[PDB]
């Protein structure tokens, strides 16, 4: 329901020596669901404070459809304004009020009588399913009760625009796909442009359609999460975005060369890194007719561990100190030498 055009943002700290966020340019489209990874530190809570209003780029501008919202320095268009709702690291709800008076929170000075609060809650509340605990302080509500409360606060006033910062945190767990597709839900039932900002791949796989990849203040690559995890542009990008082995070799006409492993593919430099997630490795005792693996060569597995139900087995090539590690139900031994085969098209390799 609202276009944010991010132009040209930068923020500095510690006097300009410190560059939190550097030349940013996105334009998030009307209700997209738009992720942004990163690891900690990267710039996401900056980048999200400005987009909430609650700082705005030392440099570069901030529109919301046509108007313009912050600007080299100036606050212009102040987040109460903006048509946001907010659900940030925690549930931030009033310990001492309870769930209902949570929520009807931000509607004490939007001109409403008591009446037109209490019905405005109540719909919000019934639609969030939390209707029936309205009475509750948030310490007596369940963790699914709190996130819909949290959730209901930040609808309460139909903005335009739900930003969520780490709301699926290293807490909840088991809870965490719960807490998700209430997210989708929410943003399917509305339309409402979302913007989720974490350091954990998976709450962008489950939610955004469309990603930016933010390293120390920079936008290194955007796009679908299918094509960050198959196509990344750097390995720093290949292992945010999912588990991936790296491994160094020389660029030796017919591919890779890495000890008795060979990688069909090459980069105009003399050395090259080469990345292959775990599920596009596969070790055999024979030859595998399929042209969907290829056999890069000979290897050795160094060592096995278990866990999920699962054998995760790490192998070298001969003469080399390289390793990959792959996981199977099916557990080869240490010293015990295999095939390795790689999906081609999985190949990912950059220079070194």
């Amino acid at each position: 329901m609202v276009r944010i055009i991010v132009k040209n943002v930068s923020k500095v700290f510690k006097k300009g020596k410190v560059v939190a966020l550097d030349n940013v340019n996105i334009n998030i489209e009307n209700g997209e669901r738009f992720g942004i990874l990163g690891p900690s530190g990267a710039g996401k809570t900056t980048f999200m404070r400005i987009i909430a209003g609650l700082d705005v780029p030392s440099t570069g501008e901030l529109y919301f459809d046509d108007r313009l919202v912050a600007s080299n320095g100036k606050l212009i268009v102040p987040p109460e304004d903006r048509k946001i709702g907010m659900v940030f690291q925690t549930w931030a709800l009033y310990p001492n009020l309870t769930a209902f008076e949570n929520i009807a929170f931000p509607l004490t000075n939007m001109k409403m009588s008591k009446e037109e609060i209490r019905k405005r809650v109540e719909e919000v509340a019934k639609i969030l399913d939390i209707h029936h605990v309205l009475n509750h302080f948030p310490r007596e509500l369940s963790g699914g009760q709190q996130q819909r409360v949290a959730l209901a606060r930040a609808l309460v006033k139909d903005p335009s625009l739900l930003l969520l910062d780490e709301p699926f945190s290293n807490l909840d767990a088991r809870m965490r796909d719960s807490a998700r597709a209430l997210v989708k839900e929410v943003q399917s039932r509305l339309g409402v442009t979302l913007l989720v900002v974490s350091h954990d791949p998976a709450d962008i796989f489950a939610i955004a359609d469309r990603v930016g990849v933010l390293v120390k203040g920079k936008l290194v690559q955007v796009g679908k999460p299918e094509d960050l995890y198959d196509n990344p542009v750097s390995i720093q990008v290949a292992s945010l975005i999912g588990e991936i082995n790296e491994l160094e070799g020389k660029v030796t006409n017919e591919g890779v060369v890495i000890g008795s492993l060979r990688f069909p593919v090459s980069v105009s430099s003399d050395r090259a890194i080469i990345g292959i997630r775990p599920e596009d490795v596969k070790l055999s005792k024979d030859v595998i007719k399929d042209d969907s693996w290829i056999l890069v060569g000979k290897g050795k597995v160094k060592v096995i561990g278990y866990q999920g139900g699962l054998f995760r087995i790490t192998i070298t090539p001969l003469d080399s100190e390289e390793e990959i590690f792959t996981y199977s139900d099916h557990p080869i031994h240490s010293g015990e030498e295999v095939l390795v085969y790689v999906r081609k098209d999985k190949i990912k390799v950059f220079e070194k």
